[PDB]
């Protein structure tokens, strides 16, 4: 049986560290707090929940986090007025737009995301930041939070990455594609799969490291896992109960390490957002 | 044995179609011509070779091509002066900095490259253009010219790319990394290799589509090639000129294969010409 990567536990350690950093930062420079702003369009149930989790992690740490919720009938111009405003407000060190937008009108997600100043793009979602990570310039940029938490979960096994074959399943802007670059520049040989991959099961079996962000409940079967694989599950799926993208029961019999859902990648994502936010508050002082 | 992919023939076709497009644009827009500029630093011989090749091609198509060659000792602040003038000059549609910079002073290639206006980065080397391609927004940007020509060559086989396993060997900013992005948003399943990969031979053998950009002459033996594979060799290695793949034994197993030279090479030059014509057309509107 595989060792559980206790995400709920591991993130607590990160947030406690982040708190001591923030508390020390207000005692070293008095009258200064990290300031985060999350922008939301519409009223998605899952978005409302994830936003609240992040607000809570920010309260516990010492981060002043605002939440702005625009209605569904919001126009793309209206959302730019908020982005413009947050870019130019020097008290705001990082901000993010929760995705996907829930708007009845037609909003160019890319145009909006890309109006964020790269030095506040704590979610690593601008083309500017994506281009650095996509080209290996990893200390110049914000790296998306879920890949960030995923990488830390991998290192917690102590198995070196470099020289190992990693299979990423899914190529999305927020998880799969940045996940691919992080593994590649940690010198894994990486294979990206997506919805058009033939013989997905044969590919998955090649993975020493296996990261799954498909949004397809328990679609990756345990028989597919390479024996002894490190298995990272990003899935959050609400079913007749919360499951992930990997069939957790069968896969734990073949993995050497596995993330549970919930309690795995989830808390790790929120912690790395908190970390990135602190990191941009420091860079602001310099 | 494998059908040979002819870059000389296919690129000569492309340059010709470019030519006629420029001719018709000049007819409709009297006195308007596409304008490229090639910045160089240092006096590397190979760079002078390839820069001439591009200048000739642009003169063939009717693209006005200027070549500025800064000395091996320039300062970073110097190249920024030129880069800024090129950015501000409205009669220049695109421009590029031949790489690698040959300088005595340590000069940040990244800061140099990222001062280029994205609207003129016909080489697709700016971080803004790299992140558009690397996240699937392919209309937004200039794709780098070599991956553009390898994609054109693969499509000359007529076998759709989707659902196929592609193995990209090499991860450089100029060939390897953008090649993975292009194949992935052509819906291939893509495996990316590099100098830390273990068992290169077994990864290569997975490749329905195989693109090699190592700069390690003939290092990919042809006994690793998956039988029937489409093989793209980006190498140019003086020893004569050979590629990154063992051409002889590869040709026996491939279904298609590019010769070194006259494979990717002329396609690279032709794709930069096409991107330049692209910049000019957009400029008019
Ligand atoms: N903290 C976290 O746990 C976290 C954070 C955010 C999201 N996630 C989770 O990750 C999952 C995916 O989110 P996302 O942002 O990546 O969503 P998405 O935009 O729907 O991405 C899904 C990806 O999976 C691929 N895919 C879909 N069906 C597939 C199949 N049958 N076989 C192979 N590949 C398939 C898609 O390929 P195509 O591009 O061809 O469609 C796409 O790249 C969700 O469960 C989400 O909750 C992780
Ligand atoms: N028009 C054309 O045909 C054209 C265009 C451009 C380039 N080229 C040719 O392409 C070749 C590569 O150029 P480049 O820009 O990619 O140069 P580079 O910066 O040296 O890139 C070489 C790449 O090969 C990878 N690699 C994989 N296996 C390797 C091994 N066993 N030994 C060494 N490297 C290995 C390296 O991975 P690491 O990152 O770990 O080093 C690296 O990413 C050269 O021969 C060049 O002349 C020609
Ligand atoms: N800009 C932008 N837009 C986006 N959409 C995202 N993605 C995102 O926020 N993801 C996200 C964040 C936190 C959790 C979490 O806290 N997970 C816990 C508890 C879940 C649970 N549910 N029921 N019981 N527990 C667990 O999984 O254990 C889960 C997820 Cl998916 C983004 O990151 N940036
Ligand atoms: N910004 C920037 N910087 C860069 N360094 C590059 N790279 C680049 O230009 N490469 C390049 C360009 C053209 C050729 C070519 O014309 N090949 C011919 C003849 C070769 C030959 N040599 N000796 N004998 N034959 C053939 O292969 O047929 C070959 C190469 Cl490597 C870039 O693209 N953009």
């Amino acid at each position: 049986p595989a060792e559980i990567l206790n995400g709920k536990e591991i993130s607590a350690q990160i947030r406690a560290r982040l708190k001591n950093q923030v508390t020390q930062l207000k005692e070293q420079v008095p009258g200064f707090t990290p300031r985060l702003a999350i922008l939301q369009v519409g009223n998605r149930d899952d978005s409302n929940l994830y936003i609240n989790v992040k607000l809570k992690a920010a309260e516990e740490i010492g981060i002043k986090a605002t939440h702005i919720k625009l209605p569904r009938t919001t126009t793309e111009s209206e959302v730019m007025k908020y982005i413009t405003s947050l870019n130019e407000d020097s008290t705001v060190h990082g901000f993010l737009v929760q995705l996907p937008l829930d708007s009845e009108n037609s909003i160019n997600t890319e145009e909006v995301i890309n109006a964020i100043a790269p030095e506040k793009d704590v979610d690593g979602l601008t083309s500017i930041n994506a281009g650095r990570l996509a080209r290996g310039d990893l200390n110049d940029c914000f790296i998306p939070c879920t890949p960030k938490g995923c990488l830390e979960l991998i290192k917690e096994t102590g198995v070196p990455i470099a020289g190992r074959h990693a299979v990423v399943v899914g190529r999305s802007k927020i998880v799969g594609a940045p996940m691919h670059d992080l593994l590649l520049w940690n010198n894994a040989t990486v294979t990206t799969c997506h919805s058009k991959t033939a013989h997905l099961d044969e590919e998955v079996n090649k993975g020493d490291i296996l990261v799954v962000a498909t949004g397809q409940p328990e679609m990756v079967k345990g028989e597919w896992i390479k024996p002894g694989a490190i298995v990272i599950d990003c899935g959050i799926n609400y079913v007749p109960k919360v499951v992930g993208d990997v069939a957790y029961d069968e896969a734990k019999e073949r993995a050497s390490f596995i993330t549970p859902v919930p309690g795995g990648v989830g808390p790790m994502t929120v912690a790395m957002l908190m970390q990135s936010t602190v990191e941009s508050a420091k860079r602001f002082l310099e």
